[PDB]
């Protein structure tokens, strides 16, 4: 007995859709995947697909080219996980979700859609710079037509995932820790918040269907994971039995140059900026009622010791 | 005691490369896999590798721009194994190849080579029109380069991967099979060859230290996977209790226009040609002697109605 959660998860085969995936699995939700046509011969997200097909999941065909294969998709679940790319040197599709929102709203059946989100609050981002603006401005852009659809909706929002910001410990330009030296940004000393990825899908549909969530924004902050750089670097230096020797990069220094820069590293200076220098996800307070970690107690979210051990 | 095998796989992140790292870490080999600075920020790539060092593989850095640290990586290995890319619509970097031949020769350790062959025999397709002549080309190339310098070698060849073209019932620019129609290549009765990619990885792990395959052309042939178009089509046909609509296609109608379409679209089209309307994979006899299946018998391989299976 008690109502029935069908959730389609649309970006299925994303670095977190996939994690979103087998999170709403694992929940026990009633899980359908879009399987697009413009995936095309790309073997890797085929074999995702059918990886979830054996794990219980539905695939629904549609495309974001054919309106009314997505009215169609979404008419057959209560509610929509769109994890659309943003992040400039993958891809960064988050404004084709306005053809998600317009085929919710025509559906009329969805309960709730949680939008792309899962990093900086957008909200918060108004002084950003471009070309990194381009993720708050086009996320903001989704949020506004949610609103004016009158769409039900949830925003999770607030951490790094660990394996861009975590298990390199900051470093940018590579996913793996360094060896003998660490940047430091400014004086290392700033609060970030950081959370495996792993972690952030598993929120993600615990929080899909919770009415305490309901046309909210979800802040997560693990509260051992609310770690400074330098925090973050003690942790890798008790680990390896080794100190790293530290350089400590000004503000001023780290932004040098960046109008000559790629278009991804201008983004990815730009958020570090935010995060690191700013302290943009620490420079507010939130309430236990709307934090990821309190809200869902019950998930043993993975500490920052324990991302790192696998690089030794 | 025994003769101990290291094996070092360029390419372990690849579609094949990935799978060819598990099957060498089932195989008992101790196994290593190259860990390239270029894979940057690519998330996919460098979690792979660390699932690879969970199971007991070891990752050893080193840059193809850098040739001491190619030198150094194959200093630790009895065998190198190379899955580079080869198709025009992923990447094409076969000719990359010739900078580890190069440092392979010059550390002098390496007993054997098993260059990114996987394929059509590219010794086979001289006839082959550009731009699909390049995989063979190029893969000559590392061949010449490979007896100039020595490297004893295993070429492995002869075999369809299923992803790309017996899940999809061959049908181009998918790899889901259809649900109501069929284009069928000429009359669909030219004898095919299929391997389950997942396959072409173990042969490779069991063939890479087998004294019988030194210096040898290794040909996969399946016995139950020798089908034609046809065959394969009814397989399905018999998994969905469904008859498909087919439409024959003539060779001068699928090579039609091939000039205006795309280089990796145009590529396709020729490889296509040699495998269904010449039957390049069938119009020659091997040896028990020189074919996987019959070398190692202790492989059962996937056949083409459990392949199918989960796409119903
Ligand atoms: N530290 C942090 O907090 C981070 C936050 N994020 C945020 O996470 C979210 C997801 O990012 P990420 O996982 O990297 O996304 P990916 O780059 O993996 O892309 C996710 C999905 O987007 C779909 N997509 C892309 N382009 C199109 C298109 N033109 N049309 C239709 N679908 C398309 C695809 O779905 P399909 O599977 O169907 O092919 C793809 O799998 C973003 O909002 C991002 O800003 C991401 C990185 C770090
Ligand atoms: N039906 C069949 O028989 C098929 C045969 N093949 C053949 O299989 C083989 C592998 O193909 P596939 O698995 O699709 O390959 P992928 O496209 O997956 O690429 C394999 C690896 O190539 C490395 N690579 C690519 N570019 C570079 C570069 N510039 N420098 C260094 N390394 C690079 C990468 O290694 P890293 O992991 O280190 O990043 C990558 O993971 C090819 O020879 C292909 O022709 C492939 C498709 C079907
Ligand atoms: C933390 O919030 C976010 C983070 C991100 C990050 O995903 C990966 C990118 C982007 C910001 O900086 C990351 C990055 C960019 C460039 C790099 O060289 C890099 O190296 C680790 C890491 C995107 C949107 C967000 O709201
Ligand atoms: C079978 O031998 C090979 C096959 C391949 C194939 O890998 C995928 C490509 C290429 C030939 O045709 C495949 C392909 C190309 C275009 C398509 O639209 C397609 O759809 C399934 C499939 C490459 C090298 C080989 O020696």
């Amino acid at each position: 007995f008690g109502e029935k959660t069908r959730v389609l998860v649309v970006g299925g085969t994303g670095s977190l859709g996939r994690r979103i995936v087998s999170a709403c699995l694992a929940e026990g939700h009633e899980t359908y995947v879009l399987q697009r046509p413009e995936i095309g011969v790309d073997i890797e997200k085929v074999q995702l697909l059918l990886s979830f097909k054996r794990l219980g999941a539905h695939l629904v065909e549609g495309s974001f080219s054919d309106h009314q294969s997505l009215v169609s998709a979404v008419k057959q679940v209560d509610v929509v996980v769109s994890a659309m790319s943003g992040v400039h040197f993958r891809t960064h599709n988050i404004p084709v979700q306005l053809k998600l929102v317009a085929a919710i709203k025509e559906a009329g059946n969805v309960k709730r859609f949680l939008p792309s989100e899962f990093g900086m609050d957008p909200s918060r981002m108004g002084h950003a710079m471009p070309p990194g603006s381009e993720t708050f401005d086009q996320k903001m852009e989704i949020r506004n037509a949610i609103k004016a659809a009158g769409i039900s909706h949830t925003y999770l929002v607030g951490a790094c995932f660990a394996a861009y910001f975590g298990g390199n410990l900051s470093q940018m330009g590579t996913l793996f820790p360094p060896k003998n030296k660490v940047d430091i940004y400014g004086d290392g000393n700033v609060k970030v918040v950081f959370v495996d990825e792993d972690d952030m899908a598993k929120y993600t549909a615990k929080t899909l269907n919770d009415p305490r969530t309901l046309n909210k924004t979800v802040y997560v902050r693990p509260t051992d994971n609310i770690l400074t750089q330098m925090e973050l670097v003690q942790i890798w230096e008790k680990l390896t039995e080794k100190e790293l020797e530290k350089t400590y990069v000004s503000g001023n220094d780290f932004l040098a140059d960046i109008e000559d820069k790629e278009i991804s590293h201008q983004a990815g200076l730009g958020h570090f900026y935010h995060i690191y220098y700013e302290g943009c996800l620490t420079d507010h307070e939130v309430g236990d009622d709307e934090e990821a970690t309190k809200l869902y107690p019950d998930v043993k979210y993975k500490r920052m010791d324990e991302y790192l051990k696998i690089f030794v």
